């Protein structure tokens, strides 16, 4: 991984990314349930906590869940396999359940006042959009649900720039899901076989088209 990033743990996925996810920048990630969407979230909240020869920011991470995502079980196994001590990993995820879509945008609001005491160093939302979906039901609410999403966005692009986090986010296909503005670094995954999944990355303004395998493994994700 490139200087200032954080490695995914696979060293293909961080070529198809331009060296990793960036800081100041939100990537989203979209795909199914099984796709490795939460597994890659998993692996980034122990990566970033290692030192930048070993892919990391030795940074604390937010992990905001809005349908109960977040598995303390697998951090500790990723954490064990990567050498670091799981109940240290730990203390430095805080985590957060957002009940509502107002609650997820209130939570990210407020954040920033934890992050003058400790380093974080990256944002976890997963999902994005599972709120937003339920509560803005037909066409007599999508343009007040796509208008709400877009603040939101530009709530965490703000703070991803003032203290210098990367902001990790989860989606899915469904055309509800673009937006007219174009916050984010779009990455697709799907399910491979064999405990592989494929990410494609195909209209980013500064990385050409590409794409990438990588495994589930006790490690997170790995080549």
């Amino acid at each position: 991984a490139t200087i200032g990033r954080i490695s995914t743990g696979s060293k293909s996925l961080d070529k198809l990314l331009g060296g990793g996810i960036e800081t100041q920048a939100i990537t989203e990630v979209f795909g199914e349930f099984g796709s490795g969407k939460t597994q890659l979230a998993h692996t980034l909240a122990v990566m970033v906590q290692l030192p930048p020869e070993e892919g990391g920011l030795n940074g604390s991470v937010m992990w905001i869940d809005t349908e109960n995502t977040f598995r303390p079980e697998r951090i500790r196994e990723i954490a064990q396999n990567r050498g670091l001590d799981p109940d240290e990993v730990l203390k430095h995820i805080a985590y957060a359940r957002a009940f509502n879509s107002n609650h997820q945008m209130l939570l990210v609001q407020q954040a920033s006042a934890m992050m003058k005491e400790s380093r974080y160093a990256l944002l976890i939302v997963d999902s994005l959009t599972s709120h937003f979906r339920s509560e803005y039901i037909g066409r007599g609410a999508l343009a007040e649900r796509q208008q709400k999403l877009a603040k939101h966005l530009a709530d965490l692009h703000r703070l991803a720039n003032l203290y210098d986090i990367a902001v990790f986010v989860t989606n899915q296909v469904q055309g509800g899901h673009i937006l007219a503005h174009s916050a984010t670094l779009r990455v697709y995954l799907r399910k491979g076989k064999g405990g592989k999944r494929i990410a494609r990355l195909i209209d980013a303004p500064h990385l050409p088209e590409g794409e990438a395998v990588f495994s589930i493994t006790e490690k997170g994700i790995e080549d």
